[PDB]
């Protein structure tokens, strides 16, 4: 077991953070850290940055290690996001979480060129995965990437990567049960991890999950902690927990739903300014904001999930 | 506000109304205004006339326009359908719905020739809508037209036509939701329709609807009343009115389900004759019958239907 | 044999015309006459009238049916196009073609209502058929009206009605292989009809058509038919044709595609208008019109292949 | 009627049975007798061998008849499968269950040669039909054979073949609604059975079906049954049993989606051991096994339901 | 190099043989050989028995053997079919292959069950593979089975079976390409074969194939010998004989075709009744018939096509 | 007009360049400007530089800058490429564009980060394009980017920016045939350019382009040239040329096909390397490389290209 003794960095609750924009578009790392601080606090486990959710294609890759390093310096457990421009890029940021103390890795496939090809793939993750081979680390599969890892790759990965422990599934139901039947369920310590807001009760329940991503628990943390707490004891058998957990899933269901599309940054800010962090209400590229009819929208969503919480849970 | 105090004729359960048919296939007007006043002393707060439900391929234009002057006539508030065989139909329709008194405009997309043809179907909306310019209007949306109307054409009408209030939608779920988001949730007059029997508590609870076009409402007006009005409660963070609005949608779904197909009118009325109105018995065509494993199945749904209402509403 | 003694109206090159408008948007009769007239002297075997190239949604029912009496009067070989909002207006289209002495018979699917309804399109069919008992038809299949007519109906039709003789194609290759294999090629009086611009080659070589309507041959007779003579001889098994008609079709492909689209008759209009017939300039919607770059791109393909055929053709 | 005063052999719930597999591959037939005798004694109406949770491919059409006898010797009421590699081996499986005196046929499609063509399956089924003239026979219907039985298929041999009784449908909740509207509906002696273990509630609710075949059902006969009583309560309108029906179903979904799946037999037989029959340790293909990550995802799933149910059902 | 010194017995052109049957629906064996005969004496290398054009799923194992016996005996190369109900039985005909002195084996999917499930096709092809280790095998890759034999699989299989060689592809130009491109290019003793009638210029001028089975070239042999070896002129960088090929496979694209679909056994037999060869009239099913259209569209194809080539050829 | 009184910068034969790779993986610079000067020299009009051909992803912004500076400076026309990880470097390689005296600019659209949002998209192409209003633009437009530039959005742009002045087609002959009728055919100074290796005739003759980009160009210049010249004179109504642009095209169809792919750089520069020019040995990514039977491929198709061109040109 790659991580000993020490509970793994893949299971719990973990914010995919976003990072909070200054006047000047720069990024207020002490923001960031006050963030993190906070959602470890209302009981997420660990968090992850620096992914799609934090604005990586916009921010230098200088900027991205610089709140990788304010988050570890804190005592914030990362897992560190290796999304970038290149194999040289991804490596790079693998090296400094290793060197700077992140507690694990979130292996992000090859984009740009060649995005489609298996055997790029597969040589980008293995590069990735030795920069920082101390370093617990999971695949993230999405249908995004133009190309999916499949067991057979996964375990030949595993193979001679022995940091590979986990794996993170963004696409369906179905792409999950694939993961689960054939790459996660080995008695190992290989785990599943949830890697999309609307995947949780199916996650836990159906899959075998150990923890979940979330991009919607930035904003509502206690009640998407109290989902995965319902799904953890619906996966144990307990029927009562699975009957709330589905009800609450379902309530949850639309705001989760921005995780799923192109402007979930944009609609996750903008509920952010709605619970009144007004740090979340610039972005990085000055054009790019919520319409009037989606603000309006947001704002009828959040209303009727708050007011339901409220009625539904006593 | 084009309506200023008047509450919207596109809010509340309004029915589209089926034409009775006598035994030589000319329509029974005073079947229709009976039919129609009825509905309203029901609870539902308009009618549509003549729309798909009302077999509007099968009637002259003259039919069509002696129908709604009687329900005018009547009292009733009228939403008026502009489908048609060309433009300059659809215009007559509009013209006589302004010069009789009718309370609202349904805008039909252009059929038959280039009828995927945004750049047609915005000249067309717009001969329908200054053609009644002093009557409230919805454009009407559905894959069937082979063509969808966007933000960025309704904005750019609405520009021009200030009669132009709302969005009736029929696709699915997901064209429900982009409209709700994109098109009908600024904070203005303008306001989203739930437009297949099949989309209510969707369109309710997730896209903020505030109006609702029925088919099987003309059957079984108190029970869908009765899933409006615990959606509407719903939407305003009611948890017990939301599982109980998901439990009367699942039940009614199969018969809800017959307005998303071809065969509606003839679902329909079919029903309307079970529940014992035999005004409903012919159609228009003399060779247009359900078969007889169709009636059965009509038969068996309707049963359990109403069985399972008895037993589930106290 | 249905139709004895005398040559099928089904075969040879049919043009369906197009319906020259007024400056008051009224149809010209005279134009039309003279243009049928003018067609039938190029070589063309037959007319239709009124079809989807005569803008038949745009005109009433008694239009066209003036339309069909001027062409039939002036001598010109006329096959009815029986396209309508109804059945009981199809039928009507039919019975005056029989009265008024036209040669054949196109049998338009049921649109609007019930349009996927196999049973329904056999009653509509059969309604229309038995309409006009004397007059030779064929039944139009496109995938345009969410249905297909197969082996198993078209046969069950002609048990019933002996002046069903023929079946016109205009979805794609696939679908005339079907009809040519499975409908058309028994030792029988029932033939193929091209029914698309595109698929002429195909339709005479390998299916075995007897007869093409054309739109583009309206503005091409000339070399439209020139392309038929080619196909048939072809057929025949003479290489030199088959070669000759293959380098033909590829050069007329843009132009025929247009054939295949929403605005096939602003584009044949507008070409008419290029030849110099100035009849073809206006739409019957005031607001129908190619734009200024489908304009420049018709000019410039149009151009083209009149260059091209003068080199080619010697 | 033609099975007379007698239940129909079509209605309740039936197990299609595994084949045991001895060390040395060949079937254990006293094992699978034992096995049948207890699920009629668990509440099973019927069984039916040998299908393809039999493993038909992988033994000897003797082999199958044998299977067939013993289980007919013993009491046990037998619906016999016919799939086989050709049109003359299903007729000899036919004959051979009137002769040993089955209680039912499963009419298979026709596999390997000709499988997409109608009129080739036509004659197949004929063939079949009236092979076993005496046994009251159900149509297999799936999207697996490139191949749709529909109503006019269904009733053009029901008009030669009056022991054709049913139709059995594997694919989606649309093909189901599809054979209920259209086929099964009328007032007559035609059935339609559950063909796939995730539509249980869907078609005793939905689709008026009579029967299901259950391949779950041989590892969780009371709950699968329990199941199925739900279901049949519901179908005649109780509201709190179509409540309880949807819980249930929910939770089976997991399990009884293997059924839907190429490794039915693998992840059902694996099921069986974990329940304690060893007899279901092997299979036919020596190589053939669910890899270890399935095994491990089996055995929590099916812990997980087990867990869940003790909870739920007191 | 496996065939050391003898040139591949999966090279030039390779019919696929059909089996004649007699009044009694046994196979001709005698008409078999004799025509395996007279194909090799016309120019092609080698045949292949017994395939899908051979009616395999029809015949039993034993009669399978005893042609692919007497074919051998004859003097005439044979590949050796395997497909199979299961893999036993596709084991036994390639153990009897290699007893009996056939020069190869075409190596088959597994079929009816587990056919979509890699793991399950590795499986069985090592089975077959080595149950003949001294026979020079291809494997069979088509769209048909559910299932893609990729690069990664052909080489894992040619690691521990030295006896594999080649690779047929049935499937579309892409399909081929992809095998050409990754899997057959190396500088090796691995060949591509072309697998269906419609794709011979590309597999030998895009894809560098070095053999081809046909079904057309039963029927048409001088005339597909001509095209190979127009192509194979053409992979060489010949101008003329490249335009060449493509004007003699545009001519053979209607009647090869039929080698595409599920008809193919019933078009080349009634081909080879039109040829003169009358052992060839009847089906081993006797409901198995083209109908009256679809003879009339081979018998009109088939005339087509001789003429042409006759006028073409000088 | 906007280039004024000089030839436009997108007419023409313009090749996107590769980016030769030291040993040391750093771009040689030197190398990269001979072989612009050498293409410009063999006929090609400008060059593309820093395109996805020039293996941009892997480049630094600087890198790229530097490159388009060496060009500039040693007299070449270049055309820059503005493909970025986010809209502002996209906006400083324009910046730099204008500043350096590049003679056009490339605007690609937005990647990563809201890539299929049309809002979002437009104020990216306006950002690119205000950044070097002097310079002359094109848009380009390919399925790869989740989203489609269509003329309402291409004349709202250039209605602000008159520096647009062309639109470059990747995808489709349907994509192109949109573009030709719909953006690129008004009579005024805007142009249509080719935008992938296999649409040069379909781009020239059907479309009315006036330049295209090119890939396999820097490897066959002049053969690509004679292509374009055969397409442009086919384009003037010339039907010799047109069948020798169509046999030429057909012949370098499969080279031309490696432009389409995931592996477009890997393909081309191994070709660049068969033709003797060794600098394109190497990739940025060591771990980049065309497999043993890729590469036998393209020696393969490569050898048999100049074999067939030397026989074909006399
Ligand atoms: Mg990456
Ligand atoms: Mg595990
Ligand atoms: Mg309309
Ligand atoms: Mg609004
Ligand atoms: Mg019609
Ligand atoms: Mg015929
Ligand atoms: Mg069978
Ligand atoms: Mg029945
Ligand atoms: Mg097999
Ligand atoms: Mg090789
Ligand atoms: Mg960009
Ligand atoms: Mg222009």
């Amino acid at each position: 077991y790659f991580q000993g003794m020490t509970a793994s960095i893949f299971s719990g609750v973990i914010p995919a953070l976003m990072t909070p924009c200054r006047q000047d578009r720069t990024p207020d790392f002490d923001a960031l850290v006050r963030k993190g601080k906070e959602l470890i606090a209302d009981g997420m486990s660990a968090v992850v940055y620096c992914g799609s959710m934090g604005d990586w294609p916009l921010l230098t890759d200088e900027q991205r290690m610089e709140g990788v390093e304010r988050l570890v310096k804190a005592g914030i457990p990362v897992i560190v996001g290796t999304g970038a421009v290149n194999t040289a890029s991804a490596v790079a940021h693998a090296v400094h979480a290793q060197k700077v103390g992140a507690k694990g890795l979130m292996v992000i496939p090859r984009v740009l060129s060649r995005g489609s090809v298996i055997a790029a793939q597969k040589a980008h993750f293995k590069a990735i995965l030795s920069a920082a081979p101390e370093i617990p680390a999971v695949i993230y599969n999405s249908p995004y990437y133009g190309f999916a890892t499949r067991a057979d790759l996964f375990f030949a990965l595993r193979a001679e990567h022995k940091n590979l422990v986990g794996f993170k599934e963004f696409g369906g139901p179905a792409d999950m049960r694939y993961a689960a039947e054939n790459i996660t369920s080995r008695d190992d310590e290989v785990t599943l991890m949830i890697g999309v807001d609307t995947a949780v009760v199916h996650g836990f329940v159906n899959c075998g999950a150990t923890g979940a991503i979330t991009g919607i628990g930035n904003v509502l943390p206690k009640e998407v902690i109290h989902l995965c707490k319902l799904s953890q004891a619906a996966a144990k058998g307990d029927a009562d927990a699975r009957a709330r957990a589905l009800e609450l899933e379902q309530a949850l269901a639309v705001l989760s739903s921005f995780d799923e599309g192109p402007d979930l940054v944009l609609y996750f800010k903008y509920m952010m300014v709605l619970k009144g962090d007004k740090e979340y209400t610039l972005h990085f590229n000055e054009t790019d904001a919520l319409t009037d009819s989606q603000r309006g929208y947001v704002e009828a969503q959040f209303k009727l999930f708050n007011s339901w919480y409220a009625d539904w849970s006593k």
